[PDB]
């Protein structure tokens, strides 16, 4: 009595694979690198600093699975050729961070030939960010406007970057989808899909309005969010301007992510939201006891996690408080069950009816 | 044979202890959480948005009488509400644009600060921030100590405006601040300047720099300053800080074993990396000039731990450094233990490890 039909045209103007990493701008960058390496659990695998010849910027580079979080600092200016990433301007770092604090600049995604793929989102409305270059003859990197500050990077770790030798694994493996709030859905929706083809992925179904695109695989998700009390109002005030709210990370086991992450809240690690009532985990029995066991609902009550369902899969999902000073950007670490045929991108939606199932909770919890 | 050392103790206002240190960053939370994380600090108190502060976000990292002070500013557009009346957004914005994450304020609790901040400026002081009273209970002044960082005072004895934290707590050893060390490129101008309207006298002591310590009466507020073989760290500090700027802070410790086990154990997680190890020579001629004061265990904790070992005329002094904090090769830490100079302990025991340069290329000729 009941049957959702998600439709895919698949009208990416260019060959989009995965996402390739993310590069927050920082003041430090040591301190935010280790503070996050420390907290999500990734490894300090690759770095261009002073002990890389890089005289303009130090970017490390942190990963867990495939996952990999940049994190660049300008270097006093007292010419950009030891620079390894050449889109990088220390006017813009320090004016991005100034407006915006601690925050995602670069959202980036592999494609086959980023030479291409920019001029073909130029033709198509794509304001241009960053020409494409060629880095040795081995990897180019090209850059557009996505929203607010936050740039489009294709890549076709990096040149110029040493690695890293001489453990920390929480169970992070990839990016899952990285969210940005704007003030107008609708314009910043036609842009975004409208030079990359990217199609909406539709969720079965407060204070906000969310669409997801994605590519024709649908590997590489990227909601983005209007404000209608509302969050994300809060978030554009502190933010100053449109930029990205949150990054789900995807964990090959959330429960040993979670208690990896909630030890090292109060020693330097990440905390979270306040956990769902009680009687939210009473009511997981006549919803997800089809997809976990009773012990697995144990786990999600004792750590916190949210538990959403869908057509296809069922999503277990939390997130953390606001990384930095400012309550604007987060992280949400999910873990998706279901469409194995490989993993189907979007596997249990988002958790849209999510705000749903915790009204209804705090509604049952009190009266008790 | 003997060392003389001389003490006019001539303070032209009382001052007591050092009362915190104030790092100006670009994001005060990652760089606080990693400090409490490394260091073994406690969050004490925060002046943020969750306290109504809209100016600026403060954190206080404690372990013992030290305290850290983490201080980012928010964006203007939030527009009084700032519970530190010397902040200011654009002062602590270009601060960080030019030397990156940094000492701003070397605070000491002195007797009253109306009268710290009046007769250093009469002694030649250049004036930071007038004396302010914060709610009829905390008097703050500050005064230009050496580059961007100032010499700030607090009177009454965190601060007005700021909630304690609560929620077993991190603690490695750390009990209190040593002695702040700030380099600049000439150390004669910034010696009779700093000495000219605080009276410090100068410590005597038992490269690439000239080093010269100023100390308050009872010699407990050092502050020794640098100046600038191969080329110093001094001029490389200058280039990468853009200026003069603090050196490094000497973290004093119950236990230097018990902080450094705790401290390299994290470096590699999180935590704060050292400099390469001494060799093993260093530590098999640790027994024939510490042998008194060390045991044979205690030597090889040395070794394991890989911290240096000086002595003067009246204590002995175990040492190590740090790595830099930050991006810049600038602003680093050093953990202290003094043994010795019992009688409550004389500061100063042991010196500040001038001797270790020699022991060191000792050392490293017989390996
Ligand atoms: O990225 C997104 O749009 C979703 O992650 C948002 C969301 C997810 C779960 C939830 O309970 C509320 C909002
Ligand atoms: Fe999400
Ligand atoms: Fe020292």
């Amino acid at each position: 009595f009941s049957k959702f039909v998600r439709k895919n045209p698949k009208s990416d103007k260019f060959k989009v694979k995965r996402f390739h990493h993310i590069e927050f701008w920082c003041g430090d960058a040591t301190n935010v690198a280790r503070r996050f390496s420390w907290g999500l659990g990734m490894r300090f695998s690759a770095k261009s600093d002073l002990s890389t010849g890089n005289m303009v910027h130090a970017s490390y580079l942190l990963t867990s699975g495939d996952l990999r979080f940049l994190f660049t600092a300008p270097y006093s200016p007292s010419p950009t050729t030891t620079a390894s990433i050449p889109s990088f301007d220390h006017g813009s770092c320090r004016s991005f961070f100034s407006s915006h604090g601690l925050g995602v600049r670069a959202v980036a995604i592999e494609v086959e030939d980023a030479e291409s793929a920019f001029s073909i989102s130029v033709a198509n409305g794509a304001i241009p960010s960053s020409p494409p270059i060629v880095l040795n003859e081995a990897v180019t990197i090209a850059e557009v406007k996505l929203y607010g500050d936050v740039v489009l990077r294709y890549v076709s770790f990096l040149p110029g970057f040493e690695r890293v030798e001489d453990p920390l694994d929480y169970g992070i493996r990839r990016l899952d989808h990285a969210v940005g709030n704007v003030p107008e859905l609708g314009p910043a929706l036609t842009y975004v899909a409208g030079f990359t083809g990217f199609h909406q992925f539709a969720e079965f179904t407060s204070g906000l309005n969310s669409a997801v695109l994605a590519s024709n695989d649908e590997m590489v998700l990227l909601p983005i969010n209007e404000p209608v009390k509302s969050q994300i109002q809060t978030y554009l005030e502190h933010n100053e301007g449109a930029g990205l709210q949150h990054l789900a990370l995807m964990s090959e086991d959330i429960f040993r992510t979670l208690r990896e992450m909630r030890k090292r809240s109060s020693i330097g690690g990440f905390d979270f939201m306040p956990s769902p009532p009680p009687t939210y985990y009473q009511n997981l029995k006549k919803r997800v006891g089809d997809v976990l066991s009773d012990d697995q609902i144990k786990e999600c009550e004792e750590l916190g996690i949210l538990v959403d369902r869908d057509d296809q899969g069922t999503l277990l999902q939390i997130f953390t408080k606001p990384l930095g000073d400012r309550p604007t950007i987060f992280i949400e670490i999910i873990q998706r069950v279901g469409c194995m045929m490989y993993q189907s991108g979007g596997c249990g939606g988002f958790g849209k009816g999510n705000f749903s199932e915790l009204f209804k909770s705090i509604e049952e919890y009190e009266k008790t």
